[PDB]
């Protein structure tokens, strides 16, 4: 079959076929659709051939040599491998390969138009804790570039039996330190205080402080994991002003400059990789509006309006819908002045549209997601709304995984 | 068989179990899903063995919801239904069935973020309509009654059913309240893009365009199959609110205004098997509906530029984020004068905050409510709205709204 998917703005048809080549659930029955649920529900010998043969019959697909002596020997070579060792080793060529496509086929990710600029770090000889932490230190080293960021992932060793896990236990490698007080309120961002615990715990002296820059956790071979702090040279931060209120400064926010997602797993032709740091760099809504104005993160909200002598009382006011525009200049407007990069939600859906289109034209399709592909502020003047997106789940892909203090046995 | 949806703001879970009793297909698969898909998913002239069963259903669903779950009256009912399909090759809903199908439809409407009022529903049963002039007066009386002098009340008046495919009653009208657009002689466009091909048609049907901005057109009303006859709304009849902003005083002189009643009237009402092509329902705005979509749509109003202009903001780049900061000040300017005017309008903060407590009360009560996050999440402030951290399950619950051709594509003109 071919489908069909439509802009309503424009009225640009473009026919997916790509979506017959695709796999695991979406979570959706014939009957019921999920697309709004975030988390919808070790591989045997016989489990992982098929999916390793797919793999490789990809790869070897997209460097048009199909069929040809060094793609036949490679997949006996694999073959041979999980008989043996009941798994097998990816080549360089497939693990930066397999990289690219997981960030390619990232239903969710708007800025997937440089998917194919990865700098892939390959640390699966890593052993040990310390050793991961100076493969995330060179990682962010290299990913900040001064504040010319580069998107970057680092790879370590891939699952065995499940009980020798590699994990990255921070949720994103620079995160601010969360602090519940005695008395309900909340010092530093509220998202990270079960994590803060966690280092608490684990010997961790914390400043208690509103912007601490958390330590990695780092968990090596399924043994307990270790703590290390990010050198803070290492950090890139950006003091957050407004081009128009002088008193912005005075909130005395910053954010980190490089975005890092951490506590996810790369399937790569049925072999997972639990700790697979990937950074990129930022687009101003992921901070303006998640980060500072959710209800549960920072919510500078009422303090923003009541510097800006809103009408708080009535809701159509509008006041937070104002505010939220300011907060959302102002981080833009910061990450520009102190030259690190950064993406207003405009350009990165006018530049997701023109990739997808792209996407479509070459390879026959893009699976999306709208409910995350869509900003979370000014929706409808955004080119990405009006855009029809058919969402499957292809592989190589990044996956969801536990979180690690809900599975690690400690020793 | 148990599902589960969780509100990430507050960790409220839900449990659904309403959608077991999902009829028909989403469009989605086990491996690729079409939630955002506008429409995933005359001869229809059923048989007995097609449509009986169908017919049974609503029947038993509405027997059901009035603790007459099996009765004299229920099977009485059936054999009724039963041989009325076997001799008139369709079937009659009681007024009491046709007042609990039309409130099910909106119950059921998965897109729809106001439907915590479903229940108080006005229904006008208008299936004794044999003409576009009765259906003119009906509709006038809709639009009366619902507006309200701006003391706004949801209303659906219902033509009559489906029979051949050949005798339709339609609106061809989208919105009974709806402004001309017109193809400027250079290419620009006046008035409201959307309705170009709807202008053109009235006008190809003898509509004297008045060619302003905001020009209301005609009803283009169809009963029985016949050709389509144009009739103008009175104006003391259409209620309309002019644009000013609380504080930008230099905001009125934009020369803009909208009107206060919102009326679907192109889509179909399915009740046990009976499809009503011709079923306008109106309730009120939520202020982005106007704001964000009808004004600030680059293939609608395109008023961003225009007010963003006067508001003195950097356009050289985006990431000024001008077109955010004056798509707020617009929707402020909205609110602000329905308000101003006592016409009944909500803003999208209280309109998704009620919806939450309406799908509380539905997984409380029912079981579940079918929900489309795509269509509930406002088209601006999407997170700082409850609705954009609650998980929705979405299904298709009978009876119910679908959408239908636009009878112009369709329609053999006499
Ligand atoms: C290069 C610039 C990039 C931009 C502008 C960008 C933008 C975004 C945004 C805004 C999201 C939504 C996340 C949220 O709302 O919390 C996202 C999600 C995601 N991105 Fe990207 N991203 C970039 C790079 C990358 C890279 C380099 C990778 C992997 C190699 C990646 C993989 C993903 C994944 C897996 C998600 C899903 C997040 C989740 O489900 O938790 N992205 N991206
Ligand atoms: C009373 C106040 C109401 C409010 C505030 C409201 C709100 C909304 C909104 C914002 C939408 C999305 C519209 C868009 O952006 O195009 C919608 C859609 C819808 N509503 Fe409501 N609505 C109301 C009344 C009703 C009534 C009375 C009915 C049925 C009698 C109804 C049935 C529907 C349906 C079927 C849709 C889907 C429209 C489509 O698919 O194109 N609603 N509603
Ligand atoms: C492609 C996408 O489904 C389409 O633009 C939808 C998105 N969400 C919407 N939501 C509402 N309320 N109204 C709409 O017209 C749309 N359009
Ligand atoms: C319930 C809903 O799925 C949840 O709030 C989603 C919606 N869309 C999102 N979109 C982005 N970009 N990020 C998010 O966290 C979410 N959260
Ligand atoms: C690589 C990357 C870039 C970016 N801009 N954002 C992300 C996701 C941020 C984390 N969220 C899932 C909480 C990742
Ligand atoms: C009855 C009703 C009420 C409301 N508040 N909004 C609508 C949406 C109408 C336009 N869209 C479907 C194009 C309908
Ligand atoms: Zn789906």
């Amino acid at each position: 079959r071919f489908l069909k998917v439509k802009n309503w703005e424009t009225e640009v048809v473009l026919t997916d076929t790509l979506h017959l080549k695709s796999t695991l659930e979406t979570g959706c029955t014939e009957y019921i659709c999920m697309g709004s649920i975030m988390h919808p529900s070790v591989a045997t010998k016989d489990q992982l051939f098929p999916l390793a043969k797919e793999f490789i019959d990809q790869y070897y697909s997209s460097i048009k040599r199909f069929g040809s002596k060094a793609h036949m020997e490679r997949l006996e070579e694999v073959n041979k491998e999980i008989d043996t060792t009941s798994t097998y080793q990816l080549k360089d060529t497939e693990l930066i390969y397999g990289a690219k496509h997981a960030w390619r086929n990232a239903s969710r990710c708007v800025g997937r138009i440089q998917w194919s600029k990865l700098q892939v770090f390959d640390a699966r000889d890593c052993t040990t804790a310390h050793g991961m932490f100076n493969y995330i230190c060179n990682h962010v080293k290299y990913a900040t570039n001064k504040g010319n960021l580069r998107s970057a992932i680092t790879i370590f060793p891939q699952r065995t039996d499940g009980k020798h896990d590699f994990r990255v236990w921070n949720s994103q490698l620079i995160r601010y330190a969360g602090y519940k007080q005695p008395d309900g309120s909340t010092l530093g961002d509220p998202a990270n205080v079960q994590f803060t615990e966690i280092c608490i715990q684990q010997g961790w002296k914390p400043p208690r402080g509103r912007f601490d820059v958390l330590p990695l956790l780092l968990q090596a071979n399924g043994n307990d994991p270790e703590l290390f702090q990010i050198p803070p040279e290492l950090v890139l931060e950006v003091p957050i002003r407004h081009p128009k209120f002088e008193w912005f400064k005075d909130l005395g926010l910053k954010w980190y400059g490089l975005p890092a997602v951490s506590n996810m797993l790369l399937e790569i032709g049925g072999l997972e990789f639990s700790a697979c740091p990937f950074s990129g760099w930022y687009m101003g809504t992921e901070i303006g509006v998640r980060d500072y104005c959710d209800n549960s993160r920072y919510n500078i909200l009422e303090e923003v309006a009541k510097k800006m002598n809103l009408d708080m009382r009535k809701t159509s006011s509008l006041w937070k819908d104002q505010a939220l525009v300011e907060i959302n200049i102002a981080v833009l407007y910061s990450f520009q002045s102190d030259k690190v990069t950064i993406v207003d939600h405009h350009s990165a859906t006018e530049s997701f549209i023109k990739h997808m289109e792209n996407e479509y034209r070459c390879r026959g399709g893009c699976p999306a997601d709208w409910v995350w592909i869509v900003p979370p502020m000014s929706g409808s003047i955004t080119p990405v709304f009006h855009q029809e997106m058919l969402n499957y789940r292809l592989t190589p892909s990044f996956e969801y995984q536990p979180d690690p203090w809900n599975t690690h046995v400690w020793k």
